[PDB]
Parts: structure tokens; C-alpha cells; sequence
């Protein structure tokens, strides 16, 4: 009982932003560091980092989409 956040392989974002730009697609590996999305959070473009090492198994954000803090961003395998 309780939906809206990341945890189950999600990347949570760290605030609420918007989306502006994806890096990473279905098929890509990520590494924990590289740039995976940029957030626009009040007017600032804010670097989304992966939290582990990993391939983007799907996308739960896309371009001109607002994403809440906590939400899964991006799925990780």
C-alpha cells in the first residue's frame, strides 16, 4: 500500500524536476556516475547520475515530463 517511488531497480529522483533531456535508452549500459537524464529543476539543469553500474532495462521518464521526488526515473538491470 503505497505507490510513487523508486526502489525495485528504479533510480528515485532527487527532487522534483523536469525533464529536458535523456541521455540513456533501452538497449544502453549505464555505469554508477555517468550522466543518465537531465532534470530542469526551477529553472537549473541538474545532472542525473546512475546510483550503481547497470543497463537501462526501460524508461519511466521521457522529454517535456515532470517527474516527482522519489519517483522512479529509470529502471536499472
Amino acid at each position: 500500500a503505497g505507490a510513487g517511488k523508486a526502489g525495485e531497480g528504479e533510480i528515485p529522483a532527487p527532487l522534483a524536476g523536469t525533464v529536458s533531456k535523456i541521455l540513456v535508452k533501452e538497449g544502453d549500459t549505464v555505469k554508477a556516475g555517468q550522466t543518465v537524464l537531465v532534470l530542469e529543476a526551477m529553472k537549473m539543469e541538474t545532472e542525473i547520475n546512475a546510483p550503481t553500474d547497470g543497463k537501462v532495462e526501460k524508461v519511466l521518464v521521457k522529454e517535456r515530463d515532470a517527474v516527482q521526488g522519489g519517483q522512479g526515473l529509470i529502471k536499472i538491470g
